[PDB]
């Protein structure tokens, strides 16, 4: 199914999806570029709800747990059911530069209500103020804290992980760190939503181009790279590009991606290697889907959401 070539042709893109993408492109090309206004101003504009996209409401159910990290306290954002059936450890996207733990409360609340999972979203340090390995260090600190304390805090030891884009990257990096550095392979499932797994940039990431500002341009990836990775690094390092890693004994994973995404190849490649290492692996490909398409209205996003939430719910009983 996800390798049906028809899935990748223009004909498979619904009228609704094409129209949404066209409007998003226009919206983004009309508004000031984030790289033109600079990082801090771009964050500040999103903060006061002034960005291309309308602000995202915060849940009154959200509460915060400060845990210790290498660079100080790390904020863990919590949305919990009355009786948690497990934990969803979540990492926001934003190219290791933008986004926040409190930037997607509606989604987290939806996940928690449907799955019965307590959602824990991590405020990991952001580049370029705090380049690699700061972000990954904080995500590892969170995962470690959960393994140690989830029973006490939430009355459960069932752990899942997930994230969008750079958050998907971080989810994979964190899984591999927990296995390699701490001998822990106890996560039950991984929700990897259009993540970046090869920071050398896969073919589709290099060739997507900038002529069409559909959420994510090749330019954006190049800028994220410059912020996140010091000159000192080797992008082939498995801690930097999880696609390069030995993937043995990883949890079941769902890879969710649209065909109109610069990072398409990242999900296709990571899926293939995930399966080839002997793990359970599902690839869900959505025709015409933009990068970040699951946040938008419309039937295509709704279908991806149903699939992802059902995937997470599976690991609870
Ligand atoms: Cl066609």
């Amino acid at each position: 199914n996800p390798f049906d070539p028809e899935l990748y042709k223009d004909a498979a893109v619904s009228a609704e999806t094409r129209a949404l993408n066209t409007a998003l492109i226009d919206l983004l090309e009309t508004s000031d570029d984030n790289w033109d206004i600079g990082v801090e101003e771009a964050r500040a504009r999103r903060d006061r709800g002034e960005g291309p996209f309308p602000a995202v409401p915060k849940s009154p159910r959200a509460r915060t747990i400060q845990i210790p990290g290498k660079g100080g306290d790390i904020a863990l954002r919590i949305i919990a059911p009355e009786t948690p059936k497990g934990v969803y450890l979540h990492f926001h996207g934003g190219g290791w530069v933008f986004g926040s733990a409190d930037g997607q409360d509606p989604m987290l609340e939806r996940i928690s209500d449907t799955t019965g999972l307590v959602c824990v979203s991590v405020e990991y340090r952001l580049a370029p103020e705090h380049p690699y390995p700061a972000g990954p260090d904080d995500c590892e600190s969170a995962a470690l804290w959960l393994v140690e304390n989830a029973k006490r805090e939430f009355g459960t030891d069932l752990l899942t992980i997930g994230g969008e884009s750079a958050g998907g990257h971080l989810a994979a990096v964190t899984l591999l760190r927990m296995r390699d550095r701490h001998g822990f392979t106890g996560f039950a499932g991984a929700n990897l939503v259009f993540g970046a797994f090869d920071l050398r940039w896969t073919p589709s990431a290099r060739s997507y181009g900038n002529d069409r500002y559909l959420i994510l341009r090749t330019l954006d990836l190049e800028k994220f790279d410059a912020c996140f990775l010091p000159e000192n690094v080797d992008r082939a390092d498995p801690d930097i590009s999880p696609l390069m890693a030995n993937l043995h004994d990883m949890p079941p994973a769902l890879f969710t991606v649209g065909t109109d995404d610069a990072l398409l190849d990242d999900s296709l490649f990571m899926h293939a290697r995930w399966a080839a290492a002997g793990n359970e692996a599902e690839l869900a490909v959505y025709p015409g889907g933009a990068h970040g398409f699951v946040a938008f209205p419309g039937a295509l996003a709704a279908s991806a959401v149903q699939r992802m939430d059902a995937f997470l719910k599976r690991f609870t009983d």
